[PDB]
């Protein structure tokens, strides 16, 4: 009930491009305080990437004696691993503050002042070379994407994000995985209840039983990349063209990951086609 | 450059379930008061169905001396076929009042009183009983449908509609259309394509030249089936239990013709793929 947990937390994981492979390190019997610590890391790196826009809390995810994961911000325990992904979506709902576009509404740094997301590049710089802590608003950086940038202490972070909802990507990859079907009126009557109701009810009323409760099973449902945060040390994150050249970085890795994670729904929602 | 007229009509009229058969009452050498008669009697029906919201507008179609067939509304020359069709969406945009649900917002009859939609069915009975002219708002009907009922003179008109814009069954027709085709990234840049843009958007970029100049023809992007009209007359026309039935009829109906008019669009548009 609560094993196959380490697997759980690597799919988790992977729905924002993240090999945390912490099954193998567990099965390694690596100690358990490299298995928090490697926990931690992912989890971290995974808030970089889903969009949540939560960076102005601490993520950390640990082990407990009963063989739980458990995952918690600023040390409050948010959330249990075995709850299921649904629950940690929820867990996450209410600490969150999205605007029309879906982009998080908090700072990064917290309550205070936010400089402009379109300031002029010499102003920019200044800022870089000779501030402390400071955080950029949203601005718009290409392709529909937009774009901030803010220094806590030593750490210079790059954010890259373009939002699209978990649900839509779901059923994009159930757009492939149809697509590689007999053609056939299962096709004809998904996509004649297209034009009516979303893909999960046109794709779990043409179906068969245990359609709705196999995919209430996947993570992708309530996780998807949207964000990047490329991150610079010492020196380079008082430099401005180490930071021109990090949001080039980090919009490629976008771009990266997007795919990374389409490709790898696609490959279980077909290996779900085979299995039935 | 006017030439396939008859048959651009008939093209027209089948994105309504309309089987007009003008080419081939042309072929025949049929008078051409008969050809004007039939063409006025297809727009009048094709008008039934396509859910434009112009039943206080006279509709006619009729031949000109230089092969053209020009459509009017309350006589005055709407628009010519050797324009396009999507000449003749535009030319009846202007005259159109939708309100958030697609539904029309005209009264069939005219300036004047309408009865509310949701009407007692005993104060409805009575209304078709005893009254002269009379028309009842919009109202919900069954399945995310609406429905009115209006009488004009001799004929009792029992309408049911459920708004379903054009652009998105050309789509769902592309739906099955790909659907059909080789499990390629073709394909999956479709579907990553479709987190990001319209499907015509996707399928005017993925594919090779002439997507878009071949494309441009298909009345189905400007016209599609949103409603039907049944009618009743004479004394039928003041008899509550044929308005009754013919609601039932007008509902089934709308079902049928949504579902030929995909069928036949993703005909087609597979006649599309087997040419290319």
């Amino acid at each position: 009930q609560t094993d196959g947990i380490y697997a759980a937390f690597d799919t988790l994981m992977s729905t924002a491009g993240v090999d945390s492979q912490i099954a193998a390190l567990a099965a390694s019997e690596a100690d358990a305080g490299t298995l928090d610590a490697a926990l931690t890391q992912s989890l971290q790196e995974a808030q970089g990437r889903w969009g949540l826009g939560l960076h102005h809390l601490r993520h950390e995810a640990r082990l407990t004696d009963d063989g739980d994961i458990e995952i918690l911000t600023d040390g409050r325990p948010s959330a249990r691993v075995s709850e299921g992904f649904g629950a940690l979506a929820q867990a996450y709902a209410p600490m969150q503050a999205l605007d029309e576009r879906g982009l998080s509404q908090w700072a990064a740094l917290g309550e205070g002042y936010r400089a402009p997301g379109d300031l002029p590049l010499a102003q920019l710089k200044v800022l870089i070379e000779h501030a402390r802590d400071f955080e950029t608003d949203w601005s718009a950086g290409r392709g529909e994407t937009f774009q901030r940038v803010w220094r806590k202490g030593d750490t210079l972070f790059v954010e890259v994000a373009r939002p699209a909802s978990a649900e839509a990507a779901l059923s994009k990859a159930a757009w492939k995985v149809i697509a590689s079907i007999k053609d056939r009126a299962f096709q004809r009557e998904l996509m004649r209840r297209s034009e009516k109701d979303g893909m999960l009810g046109a794709l779990l009323g043409a179906r068969h039983a245990g359609a709705k409760a196999n995919l209430a099973q996947l993570p992708e449902a309530h996780f998807t990349v949207q964000a990047f945060v490329q991150t610079l040390s010492g020196a380079a994150a008082r430099n401005a063209e180490e930071y021109r050249a990090a949001l080039k970085t980090a919009a490629a890795a976008l771009e990266e990951y997007q795919g990374v994670t389409t490709r790898q729904l696609s490959e279980v929602l077909r290996h779900g086609l085979r299995e039935s």
